[PDB]
């Protein structure tokens, strides 16, 4: 395929449209702490919920950072809504540019996040209006293309990839009310039958170093090749988006860990993932989760068999194991990449959330998400989604 339509610069408005009565436009600077806080503070009471709600995505002030200001970043692509007489931060969508490659055409987009409109300002009809101006921003900067990720279906979806959950710490997810008691079971055994090993199995493994940032660029290039849409990574993305500088970030928000074959010494594998909180609404006994993410991975096995079905087995129940170390609650994954083979037997529960992704003017066929028409995870419907929207 390809794109949908061909925008003239010409066309391109120098001033954007008019806002709902007393309100404004506003380019946040998230160099700036106060101005960070502000989207911060719009976001935790006022972002992601589940439909009874219950959760709500926390994203720290070190994710926000880490998001948001990646390399190539412009804070035009930041875009805010301010109350005129109070100045407060009431609405945002925010965009970064990447390059992505569909069916092995390279494109420039930019990778719309954080679209968050102010409880009293629901509906109203200001999401359109969102769009249109960060479309008009990204117009000017010469990008006509973008890929998002939306928990709801809307026009003309690429593909869909239910959600999955790992329970590290199922005693908590049961008292918050995300897991449930299934079904004439106890407590106990249900933590039993979740209980992880102490130590890593994989051989040679240890965190990534900034050392090993052209060799796990090249490894994920290689493994993102085998799949229909994927994040055409740059070496300076591969520094931002998978090694943590503790220098620097205080509040720690990815994890990477390298093997690193003890006779090689080249690196085989890599895994990552990263930290993404939900508060509990209605505390009573817990007001915090704490969940993993599965985020990029790769190894050398997947290019032959299925002895990747092997090998990943023994990667990601480590990384369950680091994450439980780590004091995380729940590992979430997606069924996009090769995730359909290790899910199901590592204990991953099924999950009611799904996750659709969407492209912005450029027409492609459907892409394969992980899942069979019943939802549940198929090795034959893989291939597809190689990319992990935060
Ligand atoms: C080249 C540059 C192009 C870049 C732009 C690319 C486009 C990217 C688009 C942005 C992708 C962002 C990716 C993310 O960040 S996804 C996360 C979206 N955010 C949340 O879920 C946070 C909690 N929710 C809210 O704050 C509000 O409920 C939102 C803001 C979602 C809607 O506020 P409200 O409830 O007051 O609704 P409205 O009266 O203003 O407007 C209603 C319209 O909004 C459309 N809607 C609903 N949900 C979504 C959604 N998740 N993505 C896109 N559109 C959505 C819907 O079709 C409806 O149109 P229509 O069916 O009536 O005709
Ligand atoms: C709804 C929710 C859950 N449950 S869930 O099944 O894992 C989940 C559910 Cl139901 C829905 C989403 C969801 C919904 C809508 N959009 C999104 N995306 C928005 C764009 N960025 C990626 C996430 C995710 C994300 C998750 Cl992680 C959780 C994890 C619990 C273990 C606390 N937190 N929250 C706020």
């Amino acid at each position: 395929g390809g794109p949908i339509k061909i925008i003239d610069p010409e066309k391109v408005s120098k001033e954007p449209d008019a806002l709902l009565e007393g309100f404004e436009w506003a380019t946040l600077d998230l160099t700036n702490e106060t101005e960070l806080q502000e989207l911060w503070d719009l976001l935790t009471y006022h972002y992601v919920e589940d439909d009874n709600a219950m959760f709500r995505f926390r994203y720290s002030q070190s994710f926000l950072h880490w998001a948001l200001m990646s390399p190539g970043w412009k804070k035009e692509w930041h875009v805010g809504v301010r109350a005129t007489k109070s100045r407060k931060l009431v609405a945002s969508i925010c965009g970064v540019p990447t390059e992505i490659n569909v069916r092995n055409q390279k494109l420039k987009v930019v990778e719309i996040n954080f679209l968050c409109i102010h409880k009293k300002l629901r509906s109203k009809r200001l999401t359109p209006v969102l769009i249109k101006e960060i479309t008009r921003r990204c117009y000017l900067n010469g990008i006509y293309q973008a890929i998002y990720t939306a928990g709801v279906v809307l026009p003309t979806p690429v593909s869909s990839c239910r959600y999955y959950h790992r329970p590290l710490d199922w005693l908590k997810l049961y008292e918050v009310g995300f897991s449930p008691l299934p079904a004439g079971s106890t407590k106990a055994r249900q933590i039993t039958k979740n209980h992880l090993p102490s130590t890593t199995s994989t051989p040679g493994l240890r965190p990534m170093e900034p050392k090993d940032i052209d060799t796990v660029h090249d490894l994920l290039q290689r493994y993102l090749s085998r799949f229909a849409l994927n994040q055409a990574f740059t070496r300076e993305e591969v520094d931002h988006w998978l090694v943590h500088k503790p220098e620097t970030v205080k509040e720690q928000v990815v994890w990477a860990y390298v093997v690193e074959d003890p006779e090689t010494h080249k690196i085989t594998d890599f895994f990552s993932f990263y930290n993404l909180e939900s508060t509990v609404i209605q505390n009573p006994k817990h007001d915090n989760v704490r969940a993993a993410y599965l985020y990029y991975y790769a190894t050398e096995t997947a290019f032959t068999m299925k002895a990747l079905k092997e090998r990943l087995l023994m990667l990601m129940n480590d990384a369950l194991i680091l994450a439980k170390k780590a004091h995380f609650d729940v590992f979430n994954a997606l069924t996009l990449h090769d995730n359909p083979l290790f899910l199901e037997q590592l204990k991953f529960g099924a999950g009611d959330g799904q996750l659709h992704f969407y492209l912005y003017n450029y027409r492609t066929a459907p892409v394969p998400g992980g899942v069979n028409e019943k939802n549940l995870p198929d090795e034959k419907r893989m291939g597809g989604v190689g990319i992990v929207m935060l």
